[PDB]
């Protein structure tokens, strides 16, 4: 199966899932001075005072924290979207040291790790049927930078030690994921993919500007995780980014001045 090392890496991904060498992969680069403030952009909406967690979960390649998608309880709306969006998760990627570990990428810099919080259209009724279609996902991105703490992580990071191998899940309930947002909401857009197998190319991705800080401690107990499972050989779970994908034949568009 595919994953992060050397020998299944993204430089191996494209053997099984050949739409890795598309024509709308993410991440990419964000050039900032190529970017261009778009006015036709309405305002983003990003309402989750009813969202309501369930479950975290070491995946083997990262950790997924779900919610309850029933109701419209979490939703994205407005920016470049076309209707609305509901969360079904947040993910993150990291790196083995502060330098790297984000999967955009703005002016060639890398930060120390990206979050990605995975909205769906409702419009086509479940995550599964949304996949299939080219304006089925919105994902909204943002990027760590280490320095002070972020107390709204907090809650994620002391549940770690509990899911520390591949397969392992815990209750995780009534997180709230305003938190981890940044103060501001100025953001980049662009049409992409998912970033992991299969790479579907169904993604709106909304990369905010402002990175959010974690601390050396919170980012550190991140590099604790394991890719393996239980009672395996310990391969320690860091670097689970995928490098920027060619930008091809898209346009990436400003919200701010
Ligand atoms: N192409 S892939 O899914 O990364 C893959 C790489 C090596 C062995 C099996 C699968
Ligand atoms: N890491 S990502 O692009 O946001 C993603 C979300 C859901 C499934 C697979 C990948
Ligand atoms: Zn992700």
């Amino acid at each position: 199966h595919w994953g992060y090392g050397k020998h299944n890496g993204p430089e191996h991904w494209h053997k099984d899932f050949p739409i890795a060498k598309g024509e709308r992969q993410s991440p990419v680069d964000i050039d900032t001075h190529t970017a261009k403030y778009d006015p036709s952009l309405k305002p983003l909406s990003v309402s989750y005072d009813q969202a309501t967690s369930l479950r975290i979960l070491n995946n083997g390649h990262a950790f997924n924290v779900e919610f309850d998608d029933s109701q419209d309880k979490a939703v994205l709306k407005g920016g470049p979207l076309d209707g609305t969006y509901r969360l079904i998760q947040f993910d993150f990627h990291w790196g083995s040291l502060d330098g790297q570990g984000s999967e955009h990428t703005v002016d060639k810099k890398k930060y120390a790790a990206e979050l990605h919080l995975v909205h769906w259209n409702t419009k086509y009724g479940d995550f599964g049927k949304a996949v299939q279609q080219p304006d089925g996902l919105a994902v909204l991105g943002i990027f760590l930078k280490v320095g002070s703490a972020k107390p709204g992580l907090q809650k994620v990071v002391d549940v770690l030690d509990s899911i520390k191998t591949k397969g392992k899940s815990a209750d995780f309930t009534n997180f709230d994921p305003r938190g981890l947002l940044p103060e501001s909401l100025d953001y980049w857009t662009y049409p992409g993919s998912l970033t992991t197998p299969p790479l579907l190319e169904c993604v709106t991705w909304i990369v905010l500007k402002e990175p959010i800080s974690v601390s050396s401690e919170q980012v550190l107990k991140f590099r604790k995780l394991n890719f393996n499972g239980e009672g395996e050989p310990e391969e320690l779970m860091v670097d689970n980014w995928r490098p920027a994908q060619p930008l091809k034949n898209r346009q990436i568009k400003a919200s701010f001045k």
